[PDB]
RNA sequence: UUUAA
């Protein structure tokens, strides 16, 4: 077909949404966090990981059925590296008679032996 | 002690 215009940009700036939401970098960028205190969110599970890399996206999870914290959440980097280097800095951080659990995310990669 | 809420 032939070109036409552009219709000039949506907001002339950032775009206009209801939330933030969550997404993803590259593989294996993503993490996850575990044996956290109900004191952690979304913002600062966030600082904790922002001094680790370029940090896209995080999030702690709730419950819809009381609202409070599952004791644990979601990460994601731009790159790996930073993401790996995340795991290893704050996997075993004693904290309360626990111990944070750090782990990658799940992937079809890593579904089967192949 | 764990994978979208």
């Amino acid at each position: 077909m032939g070109s036409s215009h552009h219709h000039h940009h949506h907001s002339s700036g950032l775009v206009p949404r209801g939330s933030h939401m969550q997404k993803e970098g590259p593989e294996g960028a993503n993490l996850f966090i575990y044996h956290l205190p109900q004191e952690f969110g979304d913002q600062d599970i966030l600082q904790m990981f922002m001094p680790f890399g370029n940090v896209i996206s995080a999030k702690v999870f709730i419950d819809k059925q009381t609202n409070l914290s599952k004791c644990f959440g979601f990460v994601s980097y731009d790159n790996p590296v930073s993401a790996q280097a995340a795991i290893q800095a704050m996997n075993g951080f004693q904290i309360g008679m626990k111990r944070l659990k750090v782990q990658l995310k799940r992937s079809k990669n890593d579904s089967k032996p192949w």
